[PDB]
């Protein structure tokens, strides 16, 4: 659980996010790790949920290795952000990326754990091109995420497994559009108002009819009519 | 430099550019503004934000004024002076020869100012010039192309690169200078005097570079007199050093009007 900082080396800077800088390093002189040096956070509240997060273990989830309490030590993902990877592929590889994320989300759904900010910017890519979900449940300890939010979140702040489903459909669109920003011609407030009245993302060029039916199923105005991640995974597996 | 988005209203869409949708709006409930949304992923934002400090201080009556930026949330916005007659190219296509020379003068005065501040436009063309309610032409989006992430816009061989407004040193070597803006200005004068024809119509982007490499140039528009053509043609010298400066061009334009 607790890692001693004397067992970490702080090498190349990888990038900057909401909580600060993330660096590449070595743990115990041998393992590649990403060290999130938190500047910005309700730390006491995070430290209590970190045990629950340590126990979330799935091959398509970026693994938390430990904490320095502050630093969050995680699995190193050599191809960085999915959004960067998509902007810098065969249709079969794009569906595999959706599958990877869906498997991670079906696991979080099975553990009653909400991501709360699912988007391609929170997905990472390893040296083998496997996509994994990162920063799950971290936003609770902190306008642009309006573009990944269903109407019940925008109007009522009602977060559930069905609000992560909506975000997942937008993520599938981000994958199939090769990293376009969703709702390119609308501001954050306009997105919010226009999706509540029926605006949905268009079908990307690279998405087949069956692929669009799966992402579109995520955007039902009624949360109860949206599928679950078990159903989405099954549908993705049937298409490939 | 920072504008709180609570002080902006985002009204009609004007069009779409390289970075995204441009909207008309109001600032502090009273001032007309253009709000240029920068789609996330389309710009090198950190480098733009540092040059915005320099762009705030570029102030001239024939330059579309930068009023501020909204960078605390994505997508970021660039707030500028509102130009009610929109694009010069649209204005030309929808005039006495004296008014055409006055439009060249307006642009030349803005460019003489950017030249005096060592600031390169990098994408001068009638599509980047705007027209206000009084018919005054102003230069917009100066220095913004340096922050575009799409290589199709940025490389001299790219499909969206402005080859038709570029001198040979830009096309061959990516050498931008005050003299590459001078070349673009001559093409802009031709766009004005031809009433908004696309330069080198019936030439693809790569056939245009070859035409330039053979020492060929845009023909004289029939609305252009001999003296007007000598001014635009002076901008297209194969040698950058032999091209005039904007002070000289302005002086020549002022002499032709007299
Ligand atoms: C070596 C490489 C490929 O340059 C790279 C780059 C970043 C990272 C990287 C490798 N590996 C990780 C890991 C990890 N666990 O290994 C965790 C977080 C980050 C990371 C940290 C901050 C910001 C982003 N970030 C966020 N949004 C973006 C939207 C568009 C384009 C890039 C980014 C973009 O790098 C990050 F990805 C990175
Ligand atoms: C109300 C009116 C006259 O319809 C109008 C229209 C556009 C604009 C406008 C007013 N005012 C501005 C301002 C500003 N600062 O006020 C800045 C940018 C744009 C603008 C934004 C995107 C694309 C173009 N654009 C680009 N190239 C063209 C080639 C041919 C014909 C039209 C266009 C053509 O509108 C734009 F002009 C506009």
């Amino acid at each position: 659980m607790e890692i001693d900082p004397k067992d970490l080396t702080f090498l190349k800077e990888l990038g900057t996010g909401q909580f600060g800088v993330v660096k590449y390093g070595k743990w115990r002189g041998q393992y590649d790790v990403a060290i999130k040096m938190i500047k910005s956070m309700s730390e006491d509240e995070f430290i209590e949920e970190a045990k629950v997060m340590m126990n979330l273990s799935h091959e398509k989830l970026v693994q938390l290795y430990g904490v320095c309490t502050i630093f969050i030590i995680t699995e190193y993902m050599a191809n960085g952000c999915l959004l960067n990877y998509l902007r810098e592929f065969q249709t079969q590889q794009l569906l595999e990326m959706c599958k990877d994320v869906c498997e991670a989300m079906e696991y979080l759904e099975s553990k009653q754990f909400l991501h709360r900010d699912l988007a391609a910017r929170n997905c990472l890519v390893n040296d083998q091109g496997v996509v994994k979900v990162s920063d799950f449940g971290l936003s609770r300890y902190v306008k642009f995420p309006v573009r990944w939010s269903p109407p019940e979140v925008l109007m009522y702040s009602k977060f559930s497994s069905k609000s992560d489903i909506w975000a997942f459909g937008v993520l599938m669109w981000e994958i199939y559009s090769l990293g376009k920003m969703p709702y390119e011609r609308f501001t954050n407030s306009e997105t919010a108002e226009h999706i509540a009245q029926g605006l949905r993302l268009y079908r990307p060029h690279l998405a087949s009819e069956k692929v669009y039916t799966i992402m579109y199923s995520c955007w039902h105005e009624k949360a109860d009519e949206r599928p679950t991640f078990k159903i989405l995974l099954s549908n993705i597996l049937d298409v490939m």
